[PDB]
């Protein structure tokens, strides 16, 4: 087991089709029931993969209110993490709106996703779990950042845990320039399981 | 003989009180849930503004509310070609702010700390009388391009919000990416607030 094991271990986990439905009736004041849909789009000459991920209200599956490009690679050997997890934009979400459950003539091309990567959102390096954790690995975008280099705009915060049988606690939040949470759960991450 | 400065605290009076998006929420369940508005007056400017303090809350945990603002209701100035002025503003601390409208007015934020905990301004639109036959009473946008937001990846958001007769409010808060995905909010319309 080295980098690249644990990551195509993180990149199926990501994948699939999710539900945070067993979250959500065990805790209705705090948590929605969630549909998570991922597959991968792309792979890069590098080896990393490319995976499209969605997210959408259990009763509009169709109408998925998050899109997002995630890259999945082992951590550089001299960068002390096991799986870099990163997130992007899309450039045009709707062509790629439910892009799992479309043949792949008629959604976009492993050509085009490469140029339709928008902004980089999140970058997440996750280390195997201690012995005995629930987790198979763990983390959360770095708490600190090069001096000075916050623009003082807007700025999330994501925390990845990986579970056995593809289990993804995912805690997406946003901030405001005065650190108030502004969009996310308040509480903890929602809980994705296999359908 | 109706004044600009008339509109403004009709459309001031229409925005307080405790409203639910609870009928929408039982009639599309799909779309929308039941959402609980209070907003109540926070403080009375000298130039004449009113501002209120609003907040939205998840109808199943009312004591967390998910957003929090100072909105400002004045006449529209008179080169501007509009009824009514509505501006919406972020909160310095929001915990501070937790529940104002319920906490007497000895143990709540103070007129002169309210207008000093003013944040960043957020939106602003300027609603018109509407005409008869129309389900409105005011209504307006933000104009065209919005105003600058960073959240969730948007690079701006817009604002539609309608006056209805007997207190009742439409209100349609959307944020966009640059290349004008939507990328928070309601998709298919206005959330629709009537008094509880």
């Amino acid at each position: 087991t080295t980098r690249r094991d644990h990551a195509r271990v993180v990149s199926r986990s990501l994948t699939g089709e999710k539900f945070t439905r067993e979250q959500a009736s065990r805790d209705p004041d705090n948590y929605f029931n969630i549909r998570m849909l991922s597959c991968p789009a792309a792979e890069m000459v590098d080896g990393s993969e490319v995976l499209y991920l969605e997210q959408a209200f259990w009763r509009t599956p169709q109408k998925p209110f998050r899109q997002r490009l995630y890259m999945v690679k082992p951590c550089p050997k001299e960068l002390k993490c096991d799986v870099e997890v990163s997130s992007y934009a899309i450039r045009d979400a709707e062509e790629y709106k439910n892009f799992c459950d479309r043949p792949k003539d008629q959604r976009p091309l492993p050509e085009e996703v490469i140029g339709d990567i928008g902004e980089h959102l999140t970058t997440i390096h996750l280390n195997c779990c201690d012995r005995g954790k629930r987790c198979l690995y763990e983390g959360s975008t770095s708490p600190g950042g090069f001096p000075n280099s916050w623009n003082g705009a807007s700025y999330c915060t994501s925390d990845l845990a990986v579970l056995k049988n593809n289990e993804i606690h995912l805690w997406d939040r946003g901030f405001d320039e005065n650190r108030n949470q502004v969009w996310g759960p308040k509480e903890g991450p929602y809980e994705f399981k296999p359908a």
